[PDB]
């Protein structure tokens, strides 16, 4: 189709490898570009860790208010919110918000710990029907994004389906789903990525990811005004280990997708 030709052209112009999956929930139609290739998730994996903790909170009703101590040894390479609470506590809700809205890596590691390790995050994915997602490492090493390395990867198709189930479907309880949506809508790191390729009137909830090999990712739920919502996953990675981020590619892919609707 037109959109696949334009996405291929965008990819060719970028020098990297682009993966896109769109679900239009109006007719459950899908648009895929390298939809079944693995890509390093980087921080887009934080959505799965947060959702897993939310799922736990359906039975442990007060879990999200549980205080968790932030110690200096907990700090890793990028902790914009946890840094503000060293030698203090953050609740699991606050850690989930920080992981999602600020991409805080210390927060992610605390969520992983709450789940019993990366295998606990992966187990949640399996439990909601995602056979592709795999989380293998903690922060910051899960962002190494080495070409061909299957660790800490998923495919665009799988992540789109899973993000749909978490935000628009019923993989989570009603209050948990609403909380996740609220967190995603309040993301602070996405302004130059998918959001930049979409009409300013559309409401977006998204989670970015960045890593080595110029890996530049964004996963989004999109609520166009007067239209069924869309789920859009855009993964991008490059052949040079020290390549610069290319959020403009994600913006451009979103724009191409938006034009075809
Ligand atoms: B994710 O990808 O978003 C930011 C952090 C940087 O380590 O990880």
């Amino acid at each position: 189709s037109a959109v696949q030709q334009k996405l291929a052209a965008l990819e060719k112009s970028s020098g990297g490898r682009l993966g896109v999956a769109l679900i239009d929930t109006a007719d459950n139609t899908q648009v895929l570009y390298r939809g079944d290739e693995r890509f390093p998730m980087c921080s887009t994996s934080k959505v799965m860790a947060a959702a897993a903790v939310l799922k736990q909170s359906e039975t442990q009703k007060q879990l999200l208010n549980q205080p968790v101590e932030i110690k200096p040894a907990d700090l890793v390479n990028y902790n914009p919110i946890a840094e503000k609470h060293v030698n203090g506590t953050m609740t699991l809700a606050e850690l989930s918000a920080a992981a999602l809205q600020y991409s805080d890596n210390t927060a992610m590691n605390k969520l992983i710990a709450q789940l019993g390790g990366p295998g606990g995050v992966t187990a949640f994915a399996r439990a909601i029907g995602d056979e592709t997602f795999r989380l293998d490492r903690t922060e910051p090493t899960l962002n190494t994004a080495i070409p061909g390395d299957p660790r800490d990867t998923t495919t665009p198709r799988a992540m789109a389906q899973t993000l749909r189930q978490l935000t628009l479907g019923h993989a989570l309880g009603e209050t948990q789903r609403a909380q996740l949506v609220t967190w995603l809508k309040g993301n602070t790191t996405g302004a130059a990525s998918i959001r930049a390729g979409l009409p300013t009137s559309w409401t977006v909830g998204d989670k970015t990811g960045s890593g080595d090999y110029g890996t530049t990712n964004d996963i989004a739920v999109i609520w166009p005004q007067g239209r069924a919502p869309l789920v859009l996953v855009t993964y991008f990675t490059q052949p040079q280990q020290n390549a610069e981020s290319r959020r403009d590619v994600l913006a451009s892919a979103a724009r191409i997708i938006a034009e075809g609707l």
